[PDB]
């Protein structure tokens, strides 16, 4: 029901050849684009029916580089702009010259933060017609809007039935439906020109009705339909009697919505917040993961890319190598690039030898991604992670990959201790030599049902069973990560050591 | 500014030679009682002008079996109604025969829960004329009314200048302001006729103006002349990078009031309540005072006298004496009544013995009170509480003393180690042998301007002096619980172990 976005903002695809699959797990079913909603480089009778569910998103709308016609947005309503596309706009449609013909953002009638961007669209006929002040929300009238009415196809007019020539497109249902300007009262968000169709105050991009469960969305946070303020607390207070009790309403806050129990993958604070980090002076702990006060001073933390120092450093090098050593649990990401095998001119940093990876012996546990682009010729899989289990996905590559592996010359996968990956997606692709990428059972490490493994240009099936590389015939189910004993995920017979052995 | 409340509940007041005067400084310059505001036995010609500033009663308002012809409560504008007198009215006026001539409530507008009970008032006057139904809030409407006209006074019309009949008084000031039954709207509260004319969905008791700063009093928490719903909580949700940050606006929650620092004597919480008691897993640790969850499964605590187990039991007895065995510090309050060292027949309760006591010699801190009406004739002190240190006075015999010693044999006081009494105030009267009350240094024992020694029926100084009980020599600025030198509060020369030595 609810989804997370992508980060790709205009880069091209890592894997144009499943880039369509990764945008339909993604968004399949989904109605809450917790992000930015970004669909770029599809090409002409692309099947996005998938995102005909899709009602609010919390970041931008990305539209770019598209020659499908047509965008199956209709069913969407409110833009958050919570993060913004060049940091000025909320909908960005670009460069899509085939190509788009109609907005068809029926439904759309609020922008919480952030502008409109519409240029080189060589065939969008009807963007122009749209009074987008209605749109911004009435805290939001500071947004910049830039539209580019420089459109190569000839212009059928606005449908007859269509009032205020205001359309999305030529369809008679097209119509703009104009909210906030239309209110009489000094409210943000009316059904008609009457003060009582006014809506409540919480209510946004309008309301059914007048009572606040009628809200088409929520300003600040749904509760079952029930728009709110701020979440009901976990613990009330007591102004009589100068007590803190539980709260039997108390709801846990996730995103813009409240939710009974925290979503797997996120931490539960004590204030109820579902998070993706713990507040500072806390550590997570298992009880399902919480943050807990460290009563005693925290103990040093090992710091992965994306997080505090590293937070700007694309990839594990020479000079943070050792940053590692010892590490059991990273929070943070893993980024293996070309770089980190070679050396810099300028930054003096020396190649990362494949002696210096084995500081990921006792690496258990990622709370971001793990992402290879590059890889030592000399090893031929990722051993040095074989003691790793989780790779949790709170932080994503581009927002969908919590494992990527391009390009490199492994032969097969040394990952024998992996069992989860906590979300995200798994992009395994142009590796001509791996071969056990079948053999892995991804559907027991996925934990969402989004969550897919997107594979192409490995080496085929056929040239693994061909030279003999198969599962061990020790192997449970014939699932494995490469071809030794030492490589089964689950054994038929007693273990002795990594070995599985009759 | 803020002050608490009476619990006597229509119960004669333990020293009635000072019964006015611990009135005096509870409610003197107090704004805002957070309790019941109960005042019982008032004398004729009583000065009672520490009630001018009263404004807002969290719980009830009792005015019962008093003399005074007048009460002088005029600014008092809403009674909350969180406690209520006999579970139904927060307002009880009862056999006030001198006698109360007038309610003189001008402005009174809100009763947010609870009725009105005024009975047995062969002087009063004006209480039949006023639309109670007018300052019930709209969802007290449920508030019963039982009023008594039964006066024996031919009463001066009501003023010509005074409409629609409603005065509190004889007076042309008297008029009963009408601020929820003369509204044109569906607003709660209104100030004048016109739909404009009402108050803020969270304004209370009326307004100055439509917005939330102008309200007479707060619905719910006022926040520096703002009533809002909830205080700005410690910490923020950030909806977009899914994580709980700290919150510089942030406030603490103290009864219905939101303060940037948690008052005195009042454990803090990590959600920003500040209260009396820590939560369920939740200890008291030094930061000041706060409560942090245990990890561990939390220690024993001892429970004192209204707490837990022992909430519904009157005094210290035999049967529940091993209870507070080697405990350090009592979450409760400790009381000695007349049948703890007689016992009971009736319950098979043994007598409580001097050699019993002595379970509270690790006693160094109380967070109740201590209450002792009844001591064993052998012991001529209180050094059972020699090392007591602290009495918090969370909890307060009958809602204002912390510290109350009647009807005792002692000589003098053994509580050697005594330096702080947190809230409440001290109540020795009646202890005819007693002869180092005045000696101790009562002020530095306090913590707040309220809190006061009332003394009577006591040795008299004189006699001390005559009988040569003085304080020791080597004692600094005369300050000496008790005769002898290990009794001095501080000592003028260096101390070898209790006593101090020249
Ligand atoms: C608040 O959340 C609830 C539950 O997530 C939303 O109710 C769902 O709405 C869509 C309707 O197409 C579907 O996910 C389900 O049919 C509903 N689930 C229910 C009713 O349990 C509700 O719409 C949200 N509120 C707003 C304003 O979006
Ligand atoms: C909210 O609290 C503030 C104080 O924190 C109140 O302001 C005081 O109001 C009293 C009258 O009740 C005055 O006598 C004081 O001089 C005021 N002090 C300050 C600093 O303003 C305020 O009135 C409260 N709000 C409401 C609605 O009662």
């Amino acid at each position: 029901q609810v989804c997370t976005g992508t980060d790709m903002k205009l880069r091209l695809p890592a894997s144009p050849e499943t880039h369509l699959d990764m945008l339909r797990h993604l968004y399949q079913g989904c109605q809450v684009v917790q992000g930015n909603l970004e669909l770029t480089y599809l090409p002409t009778n692309a099947s996005l029916s998938f995102l005909q569910d899709i009602q609010e998103v919390q970041g931008y709308v990305l539209i770019a580089h598209n020659q499908v016609r047509q965008v199956p947005l209709q069913r969407l309503r409110i833009v958050r702009g919570t993060q913004l596309f060049e940091d000025n706009y909320a909908l960005a449609v670009l460069d899509n010259g085939g190509g788009l013909r109609e907005l068809q953002l029926r439904s759309l009638t609020e922008i919480l933060k952030g502008g409109v961007l519409i240029q080189r669209n060589p065939q969008l006929c009807y963007q122009d017609t749209i009074l987008w002040k209605d749109i911004f929300h009435k805290n939001n009238q500071l947004a910049l809007t830039l539209i580019d009415t420089n459109r190569s196809r000839a212009c059928h007019p606005c449908s007859p039935m269509c009032k205020g020539s205001r359309c999305w497109g030529e369809s008679s249902e097209d119509c703009q439906s104009l909210t906030r300007t239309v209110c009489a009262g000094g409210c943000a968000r009316c059904k008609g020109p009457l003060p009582t169709d006014c809506c409540h105050e919480q209510c946004a991009a309008g309301c059914t009705g007048p009572k606040h469960s009628d809200c088409l969305a929520c300003l600040h946070f749904n509760h079952s339909g029930i728009c709110e303020l701020h979440c009901p607390a976990l613990v009330t207070y007591n102004t009589d009697t100068f007590e803190s009790m539980p709260n039997p309403e108390g709801r846990y806050t996730f995103g813009a919505s409240c939710v009974t129990a925290c979503p797997y993958n996120y931490l539960s604070t004590d204030v109820g917040f579902c998070t993706l980090v713990c507040p500072l002076h806390n550590q997570e702990v298992t009880a399902t993961q919480r943050c807990e006060k460290c009563s005693k001073p925290c103990a040093r933390v090992c710091y992965g890319l994306g997080m505090e120092h590293l937070r700007e450093v694309r990839a594990v090098t020479s000079a943070n190598i050792q940053e590692f050593a010892g590490c059991k649990k990273i929070f943070g990401s893993l980024a293996f690039l070309p770089e980190s095998f070679d050396g810099d001119p300028a930054s003096n940093t020396a190649p990362l030898q494949p002696e210096q990876l084995q500081v990921f012996e006792t690496l258990e546990e990622i709370t971001g991604y793990l992402y290879i682009s590059a890889w030592p010729d000399s090893l031929p899989d990722l051993s040095v992670f074989q003691n790793l289990q989780v790779i949790r996905g709170r932080i994503l590559h581009n927002g969908a990959y919590s494992l990527t592996l391009q390009g490199l010359g492994i032969s097969w996968l040394g990952l024998r201790s992996l069992r989860e990956l906590g979300s995200g997606l798994a992009l395994i692709h142009h590796n001509t030599h791996l071969c056990f990428v079948h053999t892995v059972p991804w559907d027991q490490l996925f934990r969402n049902p989004h969550q897919a493994l997107l594979h192409t240009a490995n080496r085929p099936e056929d040239e693994c069973v061909g030279e003999g590389l198969a599962c061990h015939q020790l192997c449970a189910r014939g699932h494995c990560w490469g071809p030794g004993p030492t490589q089964c995920v689950n054994c038929s017979q007693f273990l002795r050591g990594q070995e599985c052995v009759e």
